[PDB]
């Protein structure tokens, strides 16, 4: 009954099931429970020399159900390891799941707010619950104890949700999402002096698209001269390139001041561009970088790794900076290279109407790609990823040069879904493609960070390899550099 | 030695091989030569109450050689019927080919105004040839006799060819393709009182692009208000979607007459957007429609056919009409309906990522595919025409509504080349595909006639069948008409 015995009976669940993950999907480097679901990573934040991430996570199968608070830490945004459950469903006000939130320093001790849902009837997606922020503390960084309901939302208000929190001008700012009495997805911001008492300040954000009904996982920062909110809009229609997932993250850039609106400079763009990337927090690191880590999977996908006991993998961790036309600029943290091995260069490779074996491992690897755009005239030219040995099976990564975009096309990278994501190519003679590739999932850094594709796949090929390609034309790759990736755990 | 006796030497080679012609690839609606390689359609007329196509042949085997004319015939632009050949090289100027021309009516005597090719030095590309106009005449429509050279170039002038010739304001106008002194494609038109002495009247056309250095194929014509030239240039770089065959096919839409320059209204415009379409020439029809036919084929692409011992195929007749903004609205000749078999018609079909075996026989048939682009809203949806039973190998017609283009996609078609070619999606709630398929052809028109892709396709399957499908969401087909299409030449 205790939230104590609730952690316990969770852990033992996952441990009992922990035995039963098989490799093949299982992430050699990114962030995953030991066995059981999760989804949106929460409480990100750099307290007493550590990273602590938490994740929404159901303990007792590889389904979304009664959710918990995983965590993992690390010294090194990097070497994550598994920690016992910190938050169980518990009280009324949070019976039916501890839901997103964020971390805080309260003069020495470790604080998290989170949204309590508990379902008052029953009936699908017409389901009527209860949603209000909740404060935890801890002494230690392991064990949390409840101290109840600190923010509840107007009368008609259901949605409320995905606490992030601030320090700021000796008060506390929170950033919530909201459903409106018309129906559409705001961010409102409250303030506190002590955490327990809360006013709102102001409607933060809207969209000007009525059909977005929810904002989720607001997280608002200063970016050099700028504010940004991250968000995770939902019911924006897919509309050609853009909004291709089934909901969305990513970015607002505009001027704030406590007083003043969010005056928007740069309307919402998508953070990634890919197939699986939802849910958006950052941390300010101990050297002041800005990290964004993100649920790396799509509600409504199919999921091959759930015949495997587990599901859920967050994304690498990246940093935020401004470009000079106030877009981020998004690149993998540069803790990741301790995970290095073997290094492999090649020089100049040329094809024109070819494919050709690299006979690299495409388990867990780094690549940087640098290709010559104006000399891979082909119609089709890249690199197929994690491939069959056969080339029957890869993930494509290539250059549409009649569509001018890089085209990431998981149609026959193994089990689950098919079709493709794109950027457009940039404006340089060169595009640089930095690819992270492990068991499950593929990210791809374009150029200096001006866009990302984050995308499952689940290969069912016994050994995994790399293969460059041109079609209908040429190919030149000015460099390739491959790593070896070594398991996060050891 | 005489023509009379390469001729008869030429038909037999072609009579000989017509027994090795494998059926699987050999066009049952379409223009070929019984046996051996044709490539360009040459003096399209409609005369004596028939209409004539000619086309550049050669006779001895399946590759491009000594260039004959091949002739077909037919009553309703349909039914075409295999002649003998008409031309045969067999003088000092044009001892290397009978290169393209046109067809015109001298007073009762059909007379072939043709380019003469003879190779002076052999340097591959490298190579200097002389090419003049030369006419030839029939009593009979079947038997031609040479009258020898009418049009000899300027000094420094060698590609200079393929002359069209027409009747205005009792006098004979030719346009010709030259490539000038400083190396750029031009259109030059000259003028006859009596088809033998010809003075040079103006350089037609050019093109902005300094890099296109041949203009083919001329053809110079009223149409409405305007004047339109189609052409096929040499030299344009792919762009984007622009321009992606070897050679380009297009046409040019201006004001003229005789004293004037031609002044553009509409710059170049590509015919087809396929793979597969190439040298096109018009014709008057009896009832005065504008016809054009093209070679079904493209310089430098892999040709299966050619193991069967012969290759070409011209494509369907279609009609021209000028649209109010002065494109061509390009639909396929009327009387082809003369080809119906078996009618099956199906209305109000739904896909969501979902495949369907419609059951129905690829190997010759027309389909009319309505498609409601408002509630197809599947990442890729639509049909996969000449497929094999297990849906391994097919040719993909659909829509991309990332891309928001038709997309033509052979890369799994069976033989030969891969890859795609497409259209924007017209503005339109519906999307309507009139497709044509023959043993190695795809012809789609798009809606009222705004698009046409034109691919050959190569498939290995004993069984050819029809899919539908959508893959990441929804395909509405509001109706699909289907006919077989009986042998032309019964």
């Amino acid at each position: 009954g205790s939230m104590k015995n609730l952690i316990a009976e969770a852990n033992q669940a996952v441990e009992q099931f922990a035995g039963q993950v098989k490799a093949r999907y299982y992430p050699a480097y990114h962030i995953a429970a030991k066995s059981g679901w999760i989804n949106d990573p929460n409480g990100l934040i750099y307290f007493n020399n550590q990273y602590h991430v938490f994740f929404q996570h159901h303990p007792y199968n590889e389904q979304w159900g009664k959710i918990h608070w995983g965590h993992v830490v690390s010294d090194d945004l990097v070497h994550w390891r598994n920690l016992p459950i910190a938050l169980a469903p518990s009280q009324e006000y949070d019976k039916d799941g501890c839901f997103s939130g964020c971390a805080i320093d309260d003069n020495g001790v470790l604080t998290l707010i989170y949204t309590g849902h508990v379902v008052l009837k029953e009936a699908g997606d017409k389901s009527v619950f209860k949603q209000v922020q909740c404060l935890a503390t801890s002494k230690d960084g392991i064990h949390f104890e409840k101290q109840g309901v600190i923010v509840t939302p107007p009368e008609g208000i259901m949605h409320f949700r995905d606490p992030k929190v601030w320090r700021q001008d000796d008060q506390w700012y929170m950033v919530v999402g909201v459903n409106d009495h018309d129906n559409t997805g705001q961010v409102w911001l409250y303030h506190s002096q002590d955490l327990y008492h809360w006013q709102f300040v102001q409607v933060l954000a809207k969209m000007a698209d009525p059909n977005v009904y929810m904002l989720e996982c607001p997280d608002f920062f200063p970016l050099g001269d700028k504010y940004v909110l991250t968000c995770s809009p939902q019911g924006m229609k897919a509309n050609g390139y853009h909004y291709r997932n089934r909901y969305q993250s990513g970015y607002i850039v505009g001027d704030w001041q406590p007083g003043s609106a969010f005056t928007i400079t740069q309307d919402f763009t998508e953070l990634d561009f890919g197939h699986d990337y939802y849910a958006p927090q950052t941390l300010i690191s101990h050297d002041q970088r800005r990290i964004v880590i993100a649920w790396m999977d799509m509600w409504d996908s199919v999921m091959p790794s759930q015949a495997d006991k587990w599901a859920g993998v967050l994304t690498l961790p990246r940093t935020l900076m401004l470009s000079s036309n106030n877009k981020l600029l998004i690149n993998p943290i540069t803790e990741l290279k301790s995970l290095r091995g073997i290094q492999k260069k090649i020089t100049s490779i040329n094809l024109s109407n070819a494919i050709q074996d690299l006979q690299l491992d495409s388990m867990q690897c780094e690549l940087i790609l640098k290709i010559d755009l104006t000399n891979s005239d082909a119609e089709r030219a890249g690199i197929a990823l994690s491939a069959s040995p056969d080339g029957k099976q890869s993930t494509l990564l290539y250059v549409d040069n009649q569509a001018q975009r890089v085209i990431l096309d998981r149609t026959y990278s193994g089990e689950g879904m098919v079709g493709y994501r794109s950027v457009a190519l940039p404006a340089d003679k060169f595009l640089t493609l930095h690819i992270f590739i492990d068991h499950s999932s593929v990210e791809v850094f374009v150029n200096e960070g001006q866009a990302t594709l984050t995308s499952r796949i689940y290969p069912t090929s016994e050994k995994r390899t790399l293969f460059l390609f041109a079609e209908n034309g040429a190919l030149r790759v000015e460099q390739l550099d491959y790593w070896q990736i070594k398991n996060m755990r050891g």
